[PDB]
RNA sequence: AGCCAGGAUGUUGGCUUAGAAGCAGCCAUCAUUUAAAGAAAGCGUAAUAGCUCACUGGUCGAGUCGGCCUGCGCGGAAGA
RNA sequence: CGAUGUCGGCUCAUCACAUCCUGGGGCUGAAGUAGGUCCCAAGGGUAUGGCUGUUCGCCAUUUAAAGUGGUACGCGAGCUG
RNA sequence: AUGUAAA
RNA sequence: GACACGGUCCAGACUCCUACGGGAGGCAGCAGUGGGGAAUAUUGCACAAUGGGCGCAAGCCUGAUGCAGCCAUGCCGCGUG
RNA sequence: CCCGCAGAAGAAGCACCGGCUAACUCCGUGCCAGCAGCCGCGGUAAUACGGAGGGUGCAAGCGUUAAUCGGAAUUACUGGG
RNA sequence: CGGCCGCAAGGUUAAAACUCAAAUGAAUUGACGGGGGCCCGCACAAGCGGUGGAGCAUGUGGUUUAAUUCGAUGCAACGCGAAGAACCUUACCUGGUCUUGACAUCCACGGAAGUUUUCAGAGAUGAGAAUGUGCCUUCGGGAACCGUGAGACAGGUGCUGC
RNA sequence: CCGGCCGGGAACUCAAAGGAGACUGCCAGUGAUAAACUGGAGGAAGGUGGGGAUGACGUCAAGUCAUCAUGGCCCUUACGACCAGGGCUACACACGUGCUACAAUGGCGCAUACAAAGAGAAGCGACCUCGCGAGAGCAAGCGGACCUCAUAAAGUGCGUCGUAGUCCGGAUUGGAGUCUGCAACUCGACUCCAUGAAGUCGGAAUCGCUAGUAAUCGUGGAUCAGAAUGCCACGGUGAAUAC
RNA sequence: CGCUUACCACUUUGUGAUUCAUGACUGGGGUGAAGUCGUAACAAGGUAACCGUAGGGGAACCUGCGGUUGGAUCACCUCCU
RNA sequence: CGCGGGGUGGAGCAGCCUGGUAGCUCGUCGGGCUCAUAACCCGAAGGUCGUCGGUUCAAAUCCGGCCCCCGCAACCA
């Protein structure tokens, strides 16, 4: 858990300590700045640390020291720090579990998919968005439906949602994978507990800085005679352009008209067009190449979450919560699931 | 104008505690000792340290330093 | 418009330097080699094949280099078409 | 017409 | 008694020497090495015994053999009370 | 091969445990981690996965893999339709 | 694929790679037939009075909120559990409190139990003042009641009708 | 003082027990002279007279561990325990079940006749008085075939209303109130005044019924300090159709 | 000894057969816990099915011709031997 | 900016030419039919015709003016 983390993260500050006196390193920024991050959490850890190992020693201590008096008041008083310590650790818990960082202030897009069974998944996908709209207006999140495709028995097949604000990314990272339904379906007859899944995509903004300059001083223009036909002009002149990019490598060929204007004007024309669409090329690619690393084959798998319906259990395989509740999670309030793999995520 | 000197103690200053410390960027751009010193114009350091100028002394000892109005010039001014 | 034959190619070249190489120097973020940039200097040299009629361009391999332009973007009373 | 998968 | 393992010549492939005129070589022997592969051994002792070759015989050679070393590769037996 | 010295002293592992086929429970996950020669288990009360205990089988060997035959009269001449 | 035949469509002969532990044949018992025969029920036919159009009462779904407690949710849930939510009931929420406890038992110590009344507080409670001081005497003790301390535990209308 | 009020009786109504009777008992026809069917006579009741209870092996892995018990999981300075307030009654929408209606076989006012089943003591609460009223003050009888709830209503006579959203219907609202409870504001019931909407017979579609049923009308009880149109139970009038 | 003829190896040229990998592209085959559309076959499967052949259609498939029951119904017609 | 097509339920179209009326398909919501879905049926909402001005008894219409999407914009013998 976290115990195991803070030990190696105060055996690291231990060794950064070592070596930083050691004078033998040439570069040191990225030591210095390892060891800001050893001054920021080591010396809450050392101060956590001892204060509970203090508190569990003078309670295993005088909990069964012969029934006395004078220590159960010692270890009464020992409970009190002891309080005290657990308020100041959880105040350092909240502090390094902090989002410094900008990206994690961006907005989001929420792409919640069908997996298996079909008739389950809609259900499923439109409760969903229902949960993550539940869970957005409860902060007073916007929601807008951008594209939504309907299932047979209700419910969505394919949702594609923007949400914005300040922080969406940052709090919604950890949704990007599979999700289980153990259920009594109502599409279901016999009464046999069902497995059916759903698959969630969290993209982020990456917002659209389109449109570099054609660079004329980076433009090699080409103005040599054409081929084909037409008249005595055509061999006399040249009438046919080539331009070329220097730093992508586009090449573009005109010898459609008389003027070299008008090839001026298709010849930059294209040049634009191809720019916008190797760009965007590389963005589609750059979308999908990680859309398909967080959304897997849509099968029923793990993939970090299970939702359990009739045992009234939700287990999740990264940080094994055993919340038994399932109707304060249904209705928003999914702080309790998000903020201790945050927690212990940002520890390393 | 040259020549023998000075050109300080806290300023590791609070700053985003990784450091910007007279000199990346923030603002404050203090005040003493005072022949004189801007908490700094430049060089050099991860930051220091260090090196000059600002300015003040002394030898020296007669004119010198910087802007403005114009006339004629200089360069930019390279072809078959 | 009572007539100046134009493109590309072969041969033949001439001239300017806004110099591709060779030559002499300055700065460098020039340890040496190999470099980047600037000044003077035209004395000499400044490719071979595939494609395309193509000038040009790409490729393959050399070279110290595969210079830019003018001369009716040279040259048909020198030659094809 | 249809009723996807777990005795 | 071979149209010839440790004989000859010629033609071809591969290593080595050369003073470049030309030559040496053929572990599908025992050992041992590179390569292949999941996979397989020691560059050991001696003719003490047999057998083969030569010699009248004594004697000589024998990586066949008689063994020794390694591998639980297979079988058998014993112990770990 | 025989005698003497000393001290239980130096010498026990491998597979399996639902049926075929020899042997039972507990804990940890939870159609996941995984096992498996076939039927097949694991979906929060697992005699099947992992760990512990116990048992079973074989023994300096034990399991897996690869090949042949039998079972296979499922190549039928013995011995099918 | 190959060989042969044919004007063609194509025909004849005839594999291999790969996948699975099933495929198929007859037959029994249930299920069903918009298959047949027979029989029954306000099932159809005929009629009566209704619902759905309006207002009110109740319950549910959905929405909102601090909860709008939980279960039932096709016939077989929806004036259902509830044969009756102002507090109580209440299992829900907000706020203030108690933890061997509100309730069951064991040990040690102290005290008749009880009654009246006052102060602060939303009240639980906290702090008091008087009165009463027996049923058997091993009389260091009893048979009940009350308060304190520790462990066994208690408690749960928390989950699972799968 | 005609009130079964008092004598007086065990006939009769009512009432409780024990029995009788109704069991295809008999006849005629038909049917295999068998089971059985139809019709007829007696009878109050014809062929299980009528109704209720009594629910076959199994199906729905149908519901309840929230009535209870219980395996195992969990909390055990808490998800356990107590207190005050709020909520379970909130509301842009939809559905289910019932009541009141949309009127003239009907409304209003006066007079008047006929019930069964029940409940009652930290209860029913006569009679008298006051209040338009819900109820209040005083206070018998009864743990009961006597006492109380308790005047039954539709039904009948008479007068009015003339087919209009009107004298139908009664939602909602304001004021003054009454009962209970410690407290009626969220969030009880009832009465008076005044207002008095939608609604003029209902789209697609759909429900129950074959007899004292459908429909209509009233009463009582369980729950309960107070709080039903719901549930249970009783009674009055009472059809039509079944080829 | 040299010469010359006959046999003749390595090698070279020309043209075929067979086989192994590779080859842009294309067709069909087997696998998928979830796909889109249709319901073609199993009851008379709601147009009875199957086979051969020709044509058509996004697709199970449809239509015509020939064969077979590996098909139900035959208390609905009326009258009957 | 110059030219044209235009701006009719949430979306397509009639209807403008040639004035006496806001209409029809699709879609949305709700209820039925079925155990449930599809199909089918019923009911409701949805535009004042892109906006404004003028003629007319009457402008969705006839005409004109101002804003918004779309396509074109200097070529060839």
């Amino acid at each position: 858990s976290i115990v195991a983390k803070l030990e190696a993260l105060h055996e690291r500050h231990e060794e950064v300590q070592a070596l930083l006196g050691d004078a033998q390193t040439i570069a040191d920024q990225e030591r210095f700045r390892a060891l800001s991050r050893e001054y920021a959490q080591l010396s809450d850890v050392s101060r956590c640390f001892t204060d509970w190992q203090q508190v569990q020693e003078d309670i295993e201590t005088a909990q069964m020291m012969l029934d006395d008096p004078e220590m159960r008041e010692m270890a009464q008083d020992e409970l009190r720090e002891a309080k005290e310590k657990s308020e100041q650790l959880e105040q350092q818990l909240q502090v390094l579990l902090l989002p410094k960082d900008p990206d994690d202030e961006r907005n989001a897009f929420l792409e919640v998919r069908a997996g298996t069974g079909g008739d389950e998944a809609a259900l499923f996908a439109g409760d969903l968005f229902r949960m993550y709209s539940r869970y957005a207006e409860a902060r007073r999140w916007r929601v807008e439906i951008m594209s939504a495709s309907e299932g047979e028995h209700g419910g969505y097949k394919e949702i594609i949602a923007k949400i914005c604000g300040d922080g969406v990314y940052g709090r919604l990272k950890f949704e990007s994978g599979g999700h289980r339904v153990q259920r009594v379906p109502a599409t279901e007859s016999q009464g046999r507990i069902h497995t059916s899944a759903c698959t969630v995509a969290v993209m982020p903004e990456l917002p659209d800085a389109e449109l570099p300059d054609i660079n004329p001083a980076d433009l090699r223009i080409d103005t040599f005679r054409s081929s084909g036909a037409g008249g005595q002009h055509v061999n006399t002149t040249d009438s046919a352009i080539r331009i070329t990019h220097l730093p992508t490598g586009i090449v573009v060929e005109c010898q459609d008209e008389r003027s070299q204007h008008k090839n001026k004007a298709k010849a930059l024309s294209v040049l634009g067009a191809r720019i916008h669409a190797a760009e965007m090329a590389k963005r589609q690619q750059a979308e999908a190449s990680t859309r398909r690393n967080l959304l897997g084959s849509g099968d029923r798998s793990d993939r970090n979450r299970t939702y359990n319906f009739p045992q009234g259990r939700v287990t999740d395989h990264r940080i094994n919560l055993t919340l038994y509740r399932l109707d304060e999670v249904m209705e928003g309030k999914l702080d309790m699931l998000i903020e201790p793999i945050i927690q212990e995520h940002q520890a390393d």
